[PDB]
């Protein structure tokens, strides 16, 4: 009774216990040998990353072989991309599969030609940015409405082929189901990317923690400065906040929400304005920002993250209007 989501709040209390309870999912394990790995993509804690080919059907795939030990974690990304199946944006997995010799699991996701933006021939305009942060919000809207959390919204979890124009929301490794009043870890999420919530260590929180780190992922985009909120490590990722947002600010939030704030921070957070958006503007992002893009940058940046805008309210926010104007 402390917080809970202004939307979405009861949905998977509706559904059936099945759709959430994934310790009990069973998932049907098909057979790794129809898979050629190619090129090793990245690595992680949990996970290894490749590009495969299926060599029954010729087809370019993704398998993310993980590191079996955790039963519950796997289950758990398991049925949530289950759950997430045909969502628009989201990454779709194509296939369970295991070593059917070691019995190693691995993910089979759908090929992503993933374009580099450091590396561009022309770099993003006023309008890539509002099409593919509008595209992003469909993936989270959709999964917030299917009762889950993504909690890892960053730029290296956000394909984009920019030739094609797609974009598909990945690393489900750390969604949640979102019930009313429960409790979460607060060790989610990039640094750079953590709410608020989770730096004061508030663990009633909701799928308003992905429309914060969307939040940062916008001020980076529009202010060209990545990433916007550059801490050197979680005590000072809120202090690069409070300097922002303002530390009065940040303490109204606490005394709201009755949060207790580890003293540590009473020797670092200094005391800091409220910062107006137009200050961030310069003659490098000026062609990026505009009057809509503060407004809503203004409405996701917030401690408060009941006040946050939802996804829809979002997408549905006048910054998108040429965006839905150009795909009707
Ligand atoms: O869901 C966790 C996925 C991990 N993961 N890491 N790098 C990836 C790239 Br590059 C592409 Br393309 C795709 Br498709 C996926 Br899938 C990737
Ligand atoms: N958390 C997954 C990060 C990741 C790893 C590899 C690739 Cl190729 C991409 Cl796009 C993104
Ligand atoms: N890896 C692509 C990250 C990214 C870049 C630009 C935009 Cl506008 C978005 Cl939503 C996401
Ligand atoms: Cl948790
Ligand atoms: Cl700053
Ligand atoms: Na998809
Ligand atoms: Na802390």
């Amino acid at each position: 009774a402390g917080s809970r989501a202004r939307v979405y709040a009861e949905v998977n209390s509706l559904r059936s216990r099945e759709y959430w309870d994934y310790e009990a999912h069973v998932p049907s394990w098909g057979n790794q040998d129809d898979y050629q790995l190619v090129r090793k993509l990245g690595r992680g804690k949990y996970s290894e990353v490749f590009e495969a080919i299926n060599i029954t059907n010729n087809e370019r795939v993704v398998v993310k072989i993980l590191k079996p030990v955790k039963k519950k974690k796997i289950k758990r990304e398991v049925k949530i991309l289950e759950n997430l199946r045909g969502g628009t944006n989201i990454i779709k997995l194509i296939d369970t599969v295991k070593d059917p010799v070691s019995k190693t699991p691995a993910l089979v996701f759908e090929y992503i030609n993933n374009t580099d933006f450091k590396q561009l021939y022309q770099i993003l305009t006023d309008f890539d940015i509002r099409f593919y942060m509008y595209e992003l919000l469909k993936a989270l809207d959709y999964c917030h409405s299917k009762g889950i959390m993504h909690r890892d919204v960053k730029p290296h979890n956000v394909m984009i082929d920019h030739q094609q124009k797609k974009l598909r929301l990945i690393d489900w490794g750390l969604a949640e189901f979102y019930h009313p009043a429960q409790e979460y870890n607060v060790r989610v999420a990039s640094r750079y990317f953590k709410g608020p919530e989770l730096l004061v260590d508030y663990q009633m929180y909701d799928y308003s923690l992905d429309m914060w780190s969307l939040g940062c992922m916008l001020a980076s985009m529009i202010f060209r400065r990545e990433p916007f909120f550059h801490g050197q490590d979680n005590y000072d990722q809120l202090v690069r906040i409070a300097k922002v947002l303002g530390t009065e600010e940040l303490y109204g939030y606490l005394k709201k929400y009755h949060i207790d704030l580890d003293p540590h921070f009473n020797d670092i957070l200094g005391q800091h304005s409220r910062k107006r958006w137009e200050n961030f503007i310069h003659s490098e992002n000026r062609h990026l920002v505009s009057p809509e893009a503060l407004d809503l940058l203004d409405k996701l940046l917030r401690y408060d993250h009941q006040q946050r805008l939802t996804a829809k309210e979002a997408m549905e926010h006048p910054y998108f209007y040429p965006v839905v104007k150009e795909q009707s």
